[PDB]
């Protein structure tokens, strides 16, 4: 179960953050770790249609090979909290899980700026029992963090030297279809 009560960057520019771009996932810190974690690689694409916050997520395991695609309407908690429904889809925004109750992660945007951002989720889905989940983004695929984010880090009480890294992954990313699913 999740038990962090994430608390959104002040002065949160949505209008920037959900700018239709991608956000690759450099690193990561799960405060429930499988006893065997699976090393996935992640990214997203946030932005507006039609008025709709969306997002659309990229989630590939390097070594099963296992990939998923997902879509979602966030759903304004507060300004930079977020409660999203998700459907998974296939590369092209097809259908392959409609969306359902009780299928949703909550997302909060603890730093954010023009090329780096914090964030934490919280993933519901179905009876299982998951965790919080810290991410450091990049608009930069495989970018070491920088200053600006580390400080984010610690000023969130985290040691960042806890985050596992997904640099190191032969981590490939499907740029172009995040961008495309986000109005589906
Ligand atoms: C490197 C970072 C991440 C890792 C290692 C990771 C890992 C995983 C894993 C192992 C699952 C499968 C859960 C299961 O069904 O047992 C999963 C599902 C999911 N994750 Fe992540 N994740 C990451 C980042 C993210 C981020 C940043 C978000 C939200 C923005 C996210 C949202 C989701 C959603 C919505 C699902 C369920 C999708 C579906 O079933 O259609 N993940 N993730
Ligand atoms: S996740």
């Amino acid at each position: 179960a999740c038990t962090k009560n994430a608390i959104a960057q002040t002065g949160f520019n949505k209008d920037k953050y959900f700018n239709g771009d991608v956000w690759y996932v450099t690193d990561y810190l799960d405060l429930e770790p499988d006893d065997v974690p699976k090393r996935y690689c992640a990214a997203l694409a946030a932005g507006t249609a039609s008025g709709k916050l969306k997002e659309a997520l990229y989630h590939y395991d390097p070594k099963t090979q296992d990939t998923f695609y997902d879509v979602s309407e966030l759903q304004v908690e507060s300004l930079g909290k977020y409660t999203a429904n998700f459907k998974k889809v296939d590369k092209n925004g097809n259908v392959k899980v409609a969306v359902t109750a009780g299928n949703y992660y909550t997302f909060t945007v603890m730093y954010a700026d023009d090329s780096s951002a914090l964030i934490h989720t919280c993933l519901h889905k179905g009876n299982k029992d998951l965790g919080d989940l810290y991410a450091v983004l990049n608009r930069n695929k495989d970018a070491a963090a920088g200053d600006k984010v580390k400080s984010a880090v610690s000023a969130a009480t985290l040691e960042f030297s806890k985050f596992i890294s997904t640099k190191e992954n032969n981590c490939a990313y499907d740029n172009d279809s995040l961008k495309s699913l986000l109005t589906k």
